[PDB]
């Protein structure tokens, strides 16, 4: 399915985020993909990354990964939130 | 109506996350609804939570609420603000 | 023109905003102005307002302001920006 | 192709964005590069500029560029991106 995929390639690009500032920005890896969702969303509830390194992937990472994450929001909220909510709207 | 029930669910959400981050981020309820607020507008204009609890309930907060919040928005602007003007502007 | 009217509309959203942040944060008029900016683009790139009445005003600020300031950014994109290129781009 | 013009008029906006905060706010162009992007992507990892020019420049840049660089992933996500990904499902 649509929603299957997105599912997984958005978990895929969310794993490479927590690798990447686990790793290049030394951050525990719930850290690492609380800024990996933060970041991608556009929420940026975060201060910026501390490397130049950290800056690049950020950059990359935005451009690469906004479209996949905002299409898989997107998928949720037509393909499973709106009908469950139909669902329990009727009597 | 579309808007009434967006309008409470937008409402539901946004009590769940107050009561959320007052309770484990030991926040001031306004402070906790101000976080709700910024976190699934994406306007982000807070520091992140300071708990791993905080932080996995942002993450799961975020892809749930942020399509319900903007089509909140959407129909608030659409349906409610552009007639509105719209009746405003007629002489 | 709905340029106008929208362009009308997002300025005095701004300066209301700008008058708010200004008297109510003791915000620099261009800091009001700059933080109102930020919020309603969901940039969100200021520290959030540090009274209580600053934030009730944001989250209400927040929901009445953004579908305006980017349907401004839509008209501005598509009717000013978008013909201007294909403009730009004819030998 | 309108994916070639919108991706040369991202990159001249935010080529002008890196020299403006490398000028005006003496960012490293790195710096000033991602300040550009988490800006007109609206994540927003990043605290505000020090000077008025800075800000009022943000202002005028977020109105001028967002517009321009949401079109961008729209047509990078839409003509790209998912052509690709329908491509990689197909036996
Ligand atoms: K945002
Ligand atoms: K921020
Ligand atoms: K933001």
């Amino acid at each position: 399915k649509e929603f299957q995929v997105l599912f997984v390639l958005t978990i895929l690009t969310l794993i490479s985020g927590t690798i990447f500032y686990s790793t290049v920005e030394g951050l525990r890896p719930i850290d690492a993909l609380y800024f990996s969702v933060v970041t991608l969303t556009t929420v940026g509830e975060a201060p910026p990354p501390q490397t130049d390194f950290g800056k690049i992937f950020t950059i990359l990472y935005i451009f690469i990964g906004i479209g996949l994450v905002f299409g898989f929001i997107h998928k949720l909220a037509v393909n499973v939130q709106l009908p469950s909510i139909l669902s329990n709207v009727v009597p």
